[PDB]
């Protein structure tokens, strides 16, 4: 197994069709001991949870609480066992209000609504790093999620910003991370067919869009030169988790992209 | 003249060191009649702006201020008369508290001063574009100012974050312009040595960013195949109007490197 | 106009399709003074170029030939009497054997094909710098034509490849160019439809690569946030000039886009 | 181990120190059946592969020889049993003559030189995929070897070219490999002191220069978040071989970077 022994924090479960559920997973499969955290609905998240095919404490994390972020490094501690720290970190955590996604135009989201969206897409990053960074050991690694914001792209919105933030973060995160032997890097993921993602395919975030929601699916698939299921989220995981091994220990600061390699190609 | 009888917004002047001092005295050398825009402080400004070769209406805004943003079209409107519209804008506004930048450590800015600095240095952006677009003639040009956030570096911090907001914000507004014939694009500038910049350099954000501003500095000027003055603004200022002409017609959701090149050479 | 009393020399005129065609007419129109250079058929290129605005010199040259190059800046020198040096130079030069593009497969181009195109299409490209630096103005400006090869595309190729040598080989001249203070650029165009690219759309370089070729056009337009025409060069000339203007007096080895903003958009 | 039974083609040794060699090591510790091949000096390599923990065939490869190549595949299966096939393929190969590297300046290295650098450093990689793509598993994945030609530097010169169009050739090959199920990459690696580079810093490509090796060197490991050991190989063979796995499955056409995140950091 590529993760034996390894003690890995998860956030970011909340369905198992989230990105962090797959992570989990197969994290557990390569011998990892994990520590979940999860937001707002802990009923729901546990019993979510138990599917995984090992058992992992859960604790609460609402990464805009100032409180839960200052606790989180001893409760950590207190779910591993003291003299222990971790190995791995996984911010798979991003939020934006409908104002800032979908056929609502750019110009008409309040910025009471964006910077809420950047607080948890892009600054909790820094926040996770900074409550987790004291307990880390040596060779540790932090990963996060990304979707390619260089070029802009219709719907996607202030939420392309927020990332924009994010990959940015993630550069400054590598130089504090990089203090205690420990590294940072992002995963810039092909869309994935979440709950919430389906949503948006039957109605949710308007009509416009959702066609430009399956067309960018679609034109993903059909720019990857080794192709793209949008249905499955493994080989992001996967990816995640070899960010997570000993195994590319000369990368930080950077964006592995795990996509195809649709961004590689223009059509 | 390069910008005749264009008429241009101008914002971010407080000093003449500012940037957008540089860029108003060139636009109007140029024949183009401006609208000046001041923040916080009317009486300085007002007094400071007599020296450009030209009187030119001063209005008040606060990019902050949801007022000033609503009634801010009317009042150019009336600057300008009536049956006229802008031609040119000019973002070279920007913000961020001392915890975001320095010696101040990245992890101990608290996200109400980040937020604050994103909103004016980021959100800005869209919001001026918004409430200006009604009032612009197609062939209409924006400008913004940017450092080059691609690559993390010290003591600059959280403004970087924010820049790379700006670039990624660029890019929509860009798709918004657009429809009203509208070009937007940044010019990523080398350091400017503003009043503030002075400051910087004398104590004002501590004592291992100083001697780290100066060997950035100094670098920039090595790296630059043609070289760079930080004490020369007017190159930077050049490249804005040449945005504002009719020259680069073809250009939009850009980066143009006012920088003498050095973003280009590694050593 | 912007271009008074500058000498400048331009290269890639063959038609009154050439992109060099155009930047030539507009570089007159500003003022210019021109020294023109043409490959192969001389007999056909100066009745081409007698369309122009105005009576330019004619020289040989095939970028090939060592002789050609040795003796260039004397007989540059003699076209526009001794004592006076160029103020611009516009590579607008490129070739690649049918091996190298169209529906013909990428691993079938053999290496003499391949490297006669970088030749011509990169190499070339410091070939002149080196030969018309000895008499260029300090304030001078050379330019190339590029295409955005940052992706993969189909059909394309080998040119490709040879665009990212010569974006490679852009930002080594500049260095070199840099030490008798003049700046070195790309304009990083989208399609113009020439009669060369006419033909491809009428049979030449196959038939699945046609549809690709319509497609690549097509998606272009639909991509560019204020639109592109590629039955019109006038825009990528204008920016050439830009590019040779006291404009843009800080911006070197580096490439500029005049591609209607479709590079900064993904769909 | 994390390549057991694949089976590896990896070209590149001709001392102990080439990053193939410790390409080839860290591969057979993770259980991987390598095929080897070198170039012109077989009778020196035979010798020094033998210190590799495991015998492994070696085969003539010059990839400037039509014939060795055509042959290739034929004896590849000859090397390995029919019925079988590579899950993998390391490109190692670089080569530059001294007129296009160090010292010696840029405008000098005429293009039969330079070609020929092109010809093996670049070319190649898309003639050895057109010779195994034929011999390869779905699920394969061919890697290359890159140095970060993005900004231009001094000494590193043509080879800088030569890896720009490597990096687009990349995004070709990708193309076509992605027919068979198969991923291209590449590693863009720090410097390692090779022999070759230990000798650079003796005297070999000029006395410039080797103060320019030495300080670009150091300022790589001060750029490095987790820092840089150029004598020690270790941890770009380890990259490579995470994408020689199967734990990099959505990641085609790109280039990770092995390099302590130095590209990342601008000071
Ligand atoms: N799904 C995709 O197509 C895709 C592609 C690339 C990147 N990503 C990124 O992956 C990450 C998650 O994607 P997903 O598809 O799994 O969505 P998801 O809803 O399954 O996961 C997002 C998580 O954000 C959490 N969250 C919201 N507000 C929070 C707060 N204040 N504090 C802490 N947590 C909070 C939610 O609990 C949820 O678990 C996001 O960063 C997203 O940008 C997704
Ligand atoms: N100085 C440099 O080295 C440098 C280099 C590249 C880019 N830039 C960018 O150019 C711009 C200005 O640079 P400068 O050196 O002229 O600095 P400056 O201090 O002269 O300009 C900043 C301006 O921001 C304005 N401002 C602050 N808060 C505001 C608000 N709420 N609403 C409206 N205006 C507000 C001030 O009035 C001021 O004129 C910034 O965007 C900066 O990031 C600066
Ligand atoms: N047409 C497009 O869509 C497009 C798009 C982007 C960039 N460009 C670039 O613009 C430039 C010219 O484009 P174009 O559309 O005008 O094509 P064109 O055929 O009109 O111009 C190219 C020139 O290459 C010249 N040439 C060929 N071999 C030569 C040699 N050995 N020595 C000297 N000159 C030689 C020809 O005389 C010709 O004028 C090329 O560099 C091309 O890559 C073209
Ligand atoms: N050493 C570094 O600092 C460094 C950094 C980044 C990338 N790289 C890359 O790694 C690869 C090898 O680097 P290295 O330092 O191990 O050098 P090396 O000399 O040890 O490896 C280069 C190989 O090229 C081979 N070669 C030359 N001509 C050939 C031909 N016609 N056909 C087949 N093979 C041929 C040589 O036999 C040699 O084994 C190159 O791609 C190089 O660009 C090296
Ligand atoms: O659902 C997403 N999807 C995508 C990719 C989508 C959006 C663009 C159009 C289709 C693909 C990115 C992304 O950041 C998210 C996201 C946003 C907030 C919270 C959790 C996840
Ligand atoms: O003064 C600046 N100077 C720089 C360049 C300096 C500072 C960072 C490190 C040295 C170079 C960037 C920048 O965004 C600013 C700035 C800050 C606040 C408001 C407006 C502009
Ligand atoms: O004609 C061209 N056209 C384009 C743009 C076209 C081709 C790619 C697909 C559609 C856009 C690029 C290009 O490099 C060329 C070109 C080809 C040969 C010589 C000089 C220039
Ligand atoms: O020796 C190299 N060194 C480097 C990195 C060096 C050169 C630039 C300055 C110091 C780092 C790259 C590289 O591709 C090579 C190389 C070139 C040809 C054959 C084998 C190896």
């Amino acid at each position: 197994g590529l993760l034996d022994g390894k003690r890995i924090l998860v956030s970011g479960i909340i369905t198992d069709s989230s990105i962090a559920f797959h992570i989990a997973r197969v994290a557990q499969e390569q011998g990892a001991q994990l520590v979940l955290t999860g937001f707002d609905r802990l009923r729901l998240i546990q019993r979510i949870t138990d599917r995984l095919p090992a058992k992992a404490p859960l604790l609460e994390l609402d990464v805009q609480n100032e409180e839960h972020l200052a606790s989180l490094a001893g409760r950590v501690t207190e779910a591993i066992g003291a003299g222990n720290k971790l190995d791995g970190v996984v911010h798979s955590i991003g939020f934006m209000p409908q104002t800032g996604m979908g056929i609502n135009p750019f110009f008409d989201a309040p910025y009471a609504d964006v910077s809420k969206g950047i607080h948890i897409s892009a600054y909790s990053y820094a926040s996770m790093a900074k409550a987790l960074l004291p307990i880390m050991n040596p060779g540790g690694s932090i990963v996060g999620m990304d979707f390619d914001p260089s070029r802009a792209m219709p719907a996607y919105n202030w939420m392309t910003v927020a990332k924009s933030a994010l990959e940015s973060v993630n550069r400054f995160v590598a130089r504090e991370a990089g203090k205690y032997g420990v590294r940072s890097n992002l995963v810039a993921a092909g869309p994935i067919r979440t709950l919430a993602m389906s949503a948006i395919v039957g109605g949710a975030l308007g009509e416009e869009a959702g066609a430009q929601i399956q067309l960018l699916e679609e034109g993903w698939d059909q720019r990857a030169p080794i192709g793209w299921n949008m249905k499955d989220a493994t080989p992001v995981a996967k990816t995640v988790c070899a960010l997570l091994s000993d195994w590319l220990p000369a990368t930080t600061g950077d964006i592995i992209y795990a996509d195809g390699g649709a961004h590689t190609q223009l059509l």
